[PDB]
């Protein structure tokens, strides 16, 4: 019922309430708990921020199929068929669509500010503090500094703690805003240099994107159907018949197989594609190049 | 279910409640937290206001397709085919539809007033304050001035703090109203000079806008359909058949392809368009000029 | 779902509640905050009232298409074809339908009274105050006068502050009522002089208004349809076919184009119209005059 | 959805609640705030009552089409074709249907009483007060009298203030009841003198009223339809076709136009009508007289 | 939606709640506020009771069509065609159906009692009071008597005030019950003398009442329809066609007009009717007498 | 919607709540308020009880049609055609069906008891009181007795007041129970003497009652229909046609009239009926006797 409720929603008030309960339970298990101790809390900030960043970056590399297209190119093409510049352009596209989510996580965590007050409480220079009389034993300076983000200052130092909290939350949100700013201008310049340094136009690149979406969707659908009819042929060879549904019996009726496709042909349609043109007409994928090659 | 709920709404009370909860969570992560410290809070006001301004400005440049039409003109036209004046008119249209949203953000943030009291608390001249007895150490003047927007004044200076808060909130809302005023008269004069300095009439310009909307919509639809039938041809060449839906089988029935269109033809229909006329009859796009050119 | 919910409403209790929440958020960002300071609060009253007045006036000029009809007349007619008196009558109609909304805003803001107590607290003569013993340092007269609308008077002067608040709120609501009175009699005399100084009758002017509404609606509809069929012709010339809907395929079936209409013909049907008569029969628009001219 | 909800109501509890909220907001902006000051509060009572009276009177003159019939008679008839007595009878009918609403407003405001206590607090003779010991400085008599309706009397004078409030609220409600009484007997005598001094009977006058309603409704409907078919003819002459709806295509099918009607004919059917009879048979409008005149 | 909701009710709990809110607002503006002052409160009781009585009496005379039948008889019959006795019987019927509502208002106001305690507090003889020790300055007797209905007696005179309130509320409710009693026996004797002094029977008078209801309803319906077809004839003579609905096109199909009916014929069917008989058969209206007269 | 909601009820909880609110408002205006004063409260009890009794008795005489049958018999029969004994039997039937409702009102008011304690507080002998020490000034005896039902006794006499309240409420409820007892045995003996002294049987009297109900219902229905077709004939003679509904057009189709029925025939079927028999067969009404008489 996952695709059913995600496509056609049962009651969205109760759905948002159950999502709030699950978000309460999951955000409780990932809630930031600062170790109010020196040399220990920047390590926790680095772990609890950069590790979900690295996880989301890894996930973005995994789910991108251009990763496996490039790894298949270097795997079976195996002779630098695509050179260092198409490999660099493909890697840039992959790393960008990957680094969407860790940048968004690190920006939200910087605008939250909590990891940065926790990570830099101990590095705050005690002489630079204001709004009270300076009360800092130089032996226990870094420890009572690092104990600030848990609100565990003495009440004699609550004004000092509010000053350090506001200053480091400022530096956190400033780093977060300058990060989302440079990420926005980076996104802008990558789009501009992509449109400027593409050989084909932008309307043809939109047609190419529509082709690649249609071809991957049609290929997954007919690969599922072709594999189902091949499985039905083998199963019928075993038992003498196949228990098919009505739709599956329609599939066996419409689309017959004598056999599947050879491995070099599957290798020919796989890999990274770099926009060839056969006799002036464009080819938009390796499957398209292979189909025109016959 | 995004397009489904956005086109046909499930219960709008619960929808507005879940939108209020998401707005609470997202506006909590972007809430203005003033660093009550000198030389530090105008930098935060500038970041937390001008960076969402720059982000929305960048987004407005990105989503405008006239940006990519102009970049395609300077890319493949490559010889100043459209001169500096059509480039200037196109750039003015792009920068205007971009700067809709940062101007609206900066106006809302100026009418909020919080960024401006935060950014200019430290610049308030202490001798210009009234409604109390003047209590300002000239050594600690700027710091206790800059600590005002957090309501962290001493209670001996609460009247002073209310005076500075009202004065700088006045200057904020005055800047916001004069900004929305000059933006309104700027919008008015750009529309008047566009209508005065267009060669064609305003009813024909409305017809041209309707043509451009119809042509981009029809072109995206038939580019998706043409790419789908080309993908089905390549997929059928691979497997021997295509798993099509009923609508997709209707698309393969109606619209056949022998091949796609060459890259110079895609280049011919792309770029910025400057209203030519072929033999007295008007042409309204590069696609229209190309179709009449055959 | 904007036109759908605006034409057929989902639950109006929740709709009015979400409208109250949005009105709370938007009226919070435009709420009148008086700068209780001399020489500063009438500037804020003038800005926060006359700037939404000027914005609504500009918007009323923009959305009125008679503005662009007059600008097209002076643009391409370019020789005072319509003289100073038809230009004056058209400008009067435009400025009236524009100044509906700033007059309504300034009347609501005057009947609210808050901008006027804020703007004229400092100009109240201190000797003219009653209902208490006169307590005004002549050095700090204007400042403690201007601090009245924030309810920031001393408690020794609360009776004085209530007296000035009631007097200036009186002058505000009196100005608002005399404004809506002179606007009502102005509306009455403009309607009477329009009906007295029109050459044609009032039933024929009602027929003319119905014609202009029907002609603009029919012209926008068939301009959208004609542009869609022209776009489909160009798109079919590009790809070989068009992905049309069923309704769009009906439109291509019914209404063919060979070509669009020339620019002087579009110029002929555009501009301001001043009720000509061809051979005794009336013509009600430039499109009607152009169609009879063939 | 205005005509849809006004003709077929969505939930009337929520509708009455949203009407109560809008009535709270609009009646808050027009709420009577008495300036408790002499020579100032009768001016406010006169403004805040007689100005909505004058506005509703102006609106009643505007929306009455007999106003424009009479102005068209004096405009193009231009020689006193209808004499001073039909002009006086028509003006009496117009001013009566206009003065329905200001009389109802002034009666509701007099029965409210608040404008009258506010307007006449200062004119109350201080020696005529009872129910307490007379405590009135003759220098500050009128001011402390005029400050009564805000309940701003001293507590030594609360009995005096209740006495003046009850006496002037009596005179207010007495004026309101005598006003609605003389308006009722005025309505009665106007109806009686209309029925006594009409030349035709009252059943024929009811038939005449039904004719005028049917003729104005049928004329507006067929003027909209005739203007729509004329607009479609001009639009088809421009583009080559018209994008009509199904109902509009039925209208072009049923009702053709060759041309519209001349301006003297439109003048002939417009104006005030005074019940002629052609050869003993009655004529009930200028359109009826014109149609029989052919 | 007035006739729709009045004929088929939307939710009657919310309808009764909105009626209670409107009754709260309208009964607040007409609530009895006694002027606790001598020579002033009986004038207010007389106004606030006898003026809604006179208004409802006037309204009952207006809405009764026998009023206009009698005024048409004395208008165009103009020679005492119906004598003083049929005029007296018709006037008695009119004044009775008129005086239904003021009698009901004055009875409800007398049983409320508030107008009578207010109107006669000052006339209560102070020596006739009991249940306390007599405490009345003979100078201030009438004023402290007249101040009783506002509960503004001294607490030394609260027993006196309760005694006068109960005595005058007794005389109020006694007057109200004797009024509704004599009105009931008046209604009974008018019905008995009507049935005794009618020339025709009571079953025939019930048939006559059913005829008059059917004839007025059928006459209003066919007068509306006949006026609509005459209006359509004149409108078609103007434009060339009429925009009719489907029902209206059925009306033009079924019922044609060549012309309307002359004014003496309309005079013949109008007026008061006094039961003639033509050749032994009864005639039940002037329309029936006119139709038999042909 | 009165007959619609009374025949098919909208929600009966809200209906009973609105009936409770209307009963609160109407029973508040008729609530018993005892004048606690001697020689004054029995007059109020007599008015407030016997006047609704007399009103309901008058209403029961009015709505009974046998009243008008008897008045028509003495009117046009005019010679004692029905003698003193049928007149006495008819009058007994009329006065009984009339006096259903005043007896029920006076019984409910006697069982309420409030009118009787109020009416007889002053007549209670002061020496007959018990349960306390006798405290009655013989000068102020009757007044302090009559002030008992308002609970306005002194607290020294609260036991005396409870004793008189219980004794007179006893005499009230005893009078009410003996009244409903003698009314029940009166109803029983009237039914027994009616069945014993009727000439015809009780099954035939039940058939006669069913005949009279069917004949009055059928006569009212066909009198309405016959009057409607006569009205349509006269209306068609006026205008040339009648605007009939579909049901009314069916009525004109089915039932034609040439003329109505003469006045002596209407007199023949009206009056009181005393069970004649024509040639041994029974006649059950004057209409039946008249129809057999032809």
């Amino acid at each position: 019922s996952l695709f059913f409720k995600s496509k056609d929603v049962m009651i969205f008030n109760g759905l948002v309430a159950l999502g709030t309960v699950g978000s309460q339970e999951l955000f409780s298990v990932v809630a930031f708990h600062c170790p109010c101790s020196p040399a220990r809390n920047y390590l926790y900030g680095l772990a609890a921020i950069g590790v979900p960043a690295l996880v989301l970056f890894i996930i973005g590399i995994i789910l991108n199929n251009h990763t496996w297209n490039l790894v298949a190119e270097c795997q079976h093409r195996r002779t630098k068929n695509c050179s260092a510049a198409p490999t660099f352009l493909l890697l840039s596209s992959i790393l960008g669509r990957a680094a969407v989510a860790p940048v968004t996580w690190s920006v939200i965590s910087l605008l939250r500010g909590e990891a940065y007050v926790c990570a830099l409480s101990e590095f705050v220079d005690p002489s630079s503090l204001t709004a009270r009389e300076e009360h800092f034993p130089s032996a226990h300076a870094t420890e009572i500094l690092a104990r600030f983000p848990c609100k565990e200052n003495p009440d004699n130092l609550s004004d000092f703690r509010e000053e350090v909290s506001r200053r480091l939350r400022y530096e956190s949100q400033l780093f977060g805003w300058l990060l989302i700013g440079v990420v926005a201008i980076l996104v802008f310049l990558t789009k501009c240099l992509k449109h400027y340094c593409s050989p084909l136009s932008y309307r043809q690149e939109a047609y190419w994107a529509q082709y690649r979406a249609n071809e991957d969707q049609l290929f997954q659908r007919t690969a599922e159907v072709h594999s189902r009819v091949l499985a039905a042929n083998n199963v019928r060879r075993f038992f003498g018949f196949v228990a098919l549904n009505k739709d599956d019996e329609e599939l066996i009726a419409n689309f017959p197989v004598e056999g599947t496709q050879p491995r070099p042909q599957w290798n020919a349609i796989t890999g990274v594609y770099l926009y060839r043109e056969n006799q002036g007409l464009p080819l938009y994928s390796r499957l398209h190049k292979w189909a025109q090659g016959l």
